[PDB]
């Protein structure tokens, strides 16, 4: 049993609810929160500015002596750094961001570094102003994640969408 409330149930693993991610972080302090982030992660706006706001800034710096030592992640790529008063551990995910033409076919490697956690709670990788068709993204992270996964829809049309579409 976890402490995860009103999901509905997709599959075996992938649960989904229309939340507001950091609402739902600051609720349950799961061990893992998904960050949808950059290869700088450079937490200017969306998911990762909304995360990174709700710590004050302090994700943000954090990351920044990340990049400083380590320099940047690979589109597909993943590193995990502190989640501060949001969750144990916030798992940064770089899923290819189609406004700056990456490849869709690098969404399925984001959506693998999940598997290297039991639990996590996570947005939809390349949503947004990703540019991907977020009922894709739902359909890649189901078929790849095997861990359990609760995923956070912003977007409440977009959830009734992403429900009355899942085959
Ligand atoms: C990756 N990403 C996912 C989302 C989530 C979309 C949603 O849950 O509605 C998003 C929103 C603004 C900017 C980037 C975003």
């Amino acid at each position: 049993v976890n402490s995860f409330s009103g999901y509905l149930k997709l599959t075996d693993n992938v649960y989904i609810k229309n939340a507001d991610i950091v609402e739902e972080a600051k609720k349950v302090k799961p061990t893992v929160v998904v960050n949808a982030a950059n290869v700088y992660l450079k937490h200017g706006g969306g998911v990762a500015g909304a995360l990174n706001k709700a710590t004050n800034n302090a994700m943000q710096v954090e990351s920044d002596d990340y990049i400083a030592t380590n320099g940047p992640l690979k589109v597909g790529g993943s590193c995990v750094l502190s989640g501060h008063n949001l969750a144990k551990h916030c798992l940064h995910v770089v899923g290819p961001n189609v406004n700056k033409g990456e490849d869709i076919q690098l969404l399925k490697s984001a959506y693998e570094n999940f598997n290297q956690h039991e639990v996590l709670l996570a947005p939809l990788l390349s949503a947004g102003i990703f540019g991907a068709d977020p009922i894709h993204s739902l359909r890649v992270c189901v078929d790849t994640v095997r861990t359990n996964v609760y995923l956070a829809v912003f977007d409440k049309n977009l959830y009734d969408k992403l429900v009355s579409s899942f085959l």
